């Protein structure tokens, strides 16, 4: 047994199935959960030194790429040694290595008769999950559902699709190892929602796992079906996939909605147990990281190293706890604020009180600091004058302005009304964006509109 | 003392068991032992189901007090037939009404329920326990492995992943064989191109869905330029409805996609559905392995085994279930059963043409049992077909737009034509 006193710590782990906590425990690992950061921060080193060694050993894609950056697990004697050493893993990468070996890569690590399931994203990325980091999914979902208050026996829904995405199957790996009564419902096809509100209705579910926008949906089918969602009986509704678990007004239309709690969980299939961020019934705004499954690093895209606290940056995640296509700095790409200061729940975890929002896409430097495309549509779109429309244009790091287009009704009701919705939409940018920019308002449908994603920075 | 293996009620089979890699059968002495032997311990079996059922479910003390039987009274195979009342369908609604939301026939306690599921008037909730789940993922990889598919192989489920129990069977079977489980599902649109490209990529050994399905999975392949031959498959597996034992659709797929077709399922109050299943070597049709699931082709008149070479209505009783358990639960299809030797050496019965109909509405004139689901399976395989017909013997068929249009000589053939082929599937002067 590990001297930090944390609860079946070993690589590979191997976790006892018919383990379940005390009925009135908080945590499913106490130790593990509520340990010292700092001790925790020195288990974690150790992992990933074995981690990397084990990549080192039977995936010639990261001895590749490690020796190309200069990299040897020798090196790794510190977290500042792991971010500042270990070059990131991009999702193009990951493509390319299964195109030259294919189907799963030379990052599989297992020997192609330990895959257990076949997964993968919307190119593809094909998952080839090995039996023991199944186990190790459905443990660690578990362990984390027992957080949100899920307990042995609660009926638990699963209403996403059942289909090549991770989503779905690693909610029933975990409402499984929990012992829950497991609903695999599912999602997708035509007539399943006016289906699954009678189910509903009729089994009484405690716990309901899907996307944000699906349970909006779902409250919808239920009330032209004639049929309160406040009826189904549910505790909870806990989502990953897309972002609205974090955002005020989406989160507080589903709780009145349903008359339930709503939790917030999920990084990227490829970081499967994805639920390694994850609120917690006391901490139930925003996530916490549950740093000994998955380490999670909010980076500054610039050079991927560590934000301090109170920072915004790019989660970078690391595998503690795989064998079968084990990930290594994988870079999100997604947008995060982190802290550590005390949870409500008592866990000593660093927290993203926002979850995830935007993207690193076209980021750029007003000097010194890092501006997030992302950000301003985000901060424009908080007004009910903003027309839809904006483009970001950048003079001599340096000179920040903004052409933002205002809505036709602001437009319409004069030059006083476009200067007051002009000034708010300054004062708001520069709150989100904690630097000074210009503003300026330019005509109702005078900036292109595209269907495809927007490109609205210009020049540097 | 059978020498069957793992023979044992309540069933916990060992996880970590695999054949020898060439060994043709899972469970040799359960699978090729002789039938007398087995049927002596499938009886020992249904005392024990039957006792734990009037234990554990008040809905079989209740049906079988009615009935005037007690287990006592169960001493031989002719007594279970005889004395046993049928299940049907609409007994199990009225249990899960009376009793809810699973009915008095759940037996276990709810601290054991693993999954729900369920059917498509009212629906019916399965509650299925742990140990049943490992008995039905067993059972499977068992009956995969007849069918020639091995650990390591890509198993494509490719059939909806929600309430019915067709997908989650092959899947549990496919991880319990050490498969490579790949459950892609079906029913949602653009799932169809994009499983092509999946399939292209990924070259599977085995797939499972719907005989119809499959069909519109090899279209939609040629649609997106792909072959359905190009995915390297060695067999497709199908459950839910006919075509697997249907020589115009089973031809059709095997050509389609060049490998072979197996038929299986029973009904999903019947999982592990694969009771009934083709083998590598026993190809056509299905056999039943009575050892999982004990199976009565049976006179609808009487509820009581007809003779090996006769059609009848299979009636279904679990061996190794202990979560809603069926006993004589009566299918409502039609079937015929023969007890020849196997071309794979297994000694079950078998269903030579597998499951082609429906007991329902079926009338009774000069002694020949007559099934409008035959006449409607015989017509639609004649082109001149209308695509609809009446009885009400008086046979009042729509013959073809074309037909219709081809003057009296063609519709005179047609009439004539539509006696040859119904008087081979009837036996009777239509
Ligand atoms: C865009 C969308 C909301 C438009 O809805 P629509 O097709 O015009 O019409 P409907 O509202 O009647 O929904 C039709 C079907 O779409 C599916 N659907 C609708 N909203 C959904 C949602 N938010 N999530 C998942 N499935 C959804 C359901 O299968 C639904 O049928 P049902 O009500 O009988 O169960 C929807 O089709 C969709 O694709 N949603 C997901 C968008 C997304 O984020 N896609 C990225 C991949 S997850
Ligand atoms: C076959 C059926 C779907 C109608 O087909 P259709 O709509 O005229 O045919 P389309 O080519 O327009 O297909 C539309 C979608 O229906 C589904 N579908 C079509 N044929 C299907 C078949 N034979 N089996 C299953 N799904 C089918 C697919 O999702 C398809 O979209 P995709 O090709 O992008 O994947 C319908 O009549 C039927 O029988 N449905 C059965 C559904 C059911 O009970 N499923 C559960 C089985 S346990
Ligand atoms: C997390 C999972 C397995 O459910 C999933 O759907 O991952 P997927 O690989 O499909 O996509 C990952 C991306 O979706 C977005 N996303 C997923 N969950 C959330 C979330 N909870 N909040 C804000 N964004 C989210 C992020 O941009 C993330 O990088
Ligand atoms: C068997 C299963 C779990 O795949 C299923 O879908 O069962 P379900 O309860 O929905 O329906 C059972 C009925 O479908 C039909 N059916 C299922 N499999 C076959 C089959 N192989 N051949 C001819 N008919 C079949 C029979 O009429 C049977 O009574």
């Amino acid at each position: 047994h590990h001297h930090s006193g944390m609860e079946e710590w070993n690589f590979p782990v191997e976790y006892d199935e018919n383990y379940l906590p005390p009925a009135d425990s908080r945590y499913w690992f106490p130790r593990r959960e509520t340990m010292p950061a700092a001790e925790r921060d020195k288990a974690i080193l150790g992992r990933l030194q074995q981690v990397c060694q084990y990549a080192w050993e039977h995936a010639p894609f990261y001895r590749r790429k490690w020796e190309e950056a200069g990299f040897q697990p020798s090196q790794l004697k510190s977290l500042e040694d792991f971010e500042a050493r270990v070059p990131v893993v991009k999702k193009t990468d990951l493509r390319e290595s299964q195109a030259a070996h294919p189907p799963f890569g030379d990052y599989v690590c297992v020997p192609n008769s330990e895959i257990f399931h076949v997964h993968g994203t919307s190119r593809p990325t094909a998952f080839g999950i090995g039996r023991a980091d199944w186990r190790a999914i459905a443990n660690a979902h578990a362990r984390i559902m027992w957080g949100m208050g899920i307990r042995p026996g609660d009926l638990v829904c699963v209403a996403a699709v059942f289909s090549l995405y991770m989503g779905s199957w690693g909610a029933l790996a975990g409402a499984e190892r929990l012992r829950a009564k497991a609903f695999p419902f599912g999602a997708g096809a035509p007539g399943m929602s006016a289906r699954l509100v009678q189910w509903l209705d009729t089994m009484k579910p405690a716990a309901f796992y899907g996307t944000p926008s699906y349970a909006i949906h779902l409250a919808e089918v239920a009330r032209e079906e004639k049929l309160n969602p406040r009826n189904f009986g549910l505790k909870c509704l806990f989502f990953s996939g897309e972002p609205g678990a974090s955002v005020p007004g989406v989160k507080d239309r589903i709780e009145e909605a349903y008359g339930a709690k709503v939790y917030d969980c999920g990084s990227m299939a490829e970081m499967s147990p994805f639920m390694n961020v994850a609120g917690t019934e006391q901490s139930n705004d925003g996530m916490l990281c549950w740093q000994d499954i998955i380490y999670t690093e909010v980076c500054d895209p610039a050079n991927m190293r560590r934000v301090p606290y109170g920072q915004r940056g790019t989660p970078v995640y690391t595998h503690l706890e795989r064998t079968s296509q084990p990930m290594i700095r994988l870079l999100s790409g997604d947008l995060t604020l982190w802290t550590n200061d005390e949870n409500p729940c008592g866990r000593t975890y660093p927290r993203l009180p926002q979850g995830i929002f935007g993207r690193i896409d076209d980021m750029f430097t007003i000097r010194g600091e890092n501006i997030y495309p992302s950000e301003i549509d985000a901060a424009l779109n908080q007004m009910s004058g903003y027309g839809g429309e904006h483009r970001i244009v950048i003079t001599r790091m340096d000179e920040l302005l903004l052409r933002v287009e205002p809505s036709e009704s602001v437009h319409a009701a004069g030059a006083a009304a476009l200067e007051t919705f002009r000034t708010e939409a300054s004062h708001r940018v520069q709150t989100v964006l904690g630097v000074r920019a210009k503003v300026e308002l330019v005509a109702p449908n005078s900036i292109a509109r595209t269907d495809f994603k927007a490109r609205r920075v210009i020049d540097d």
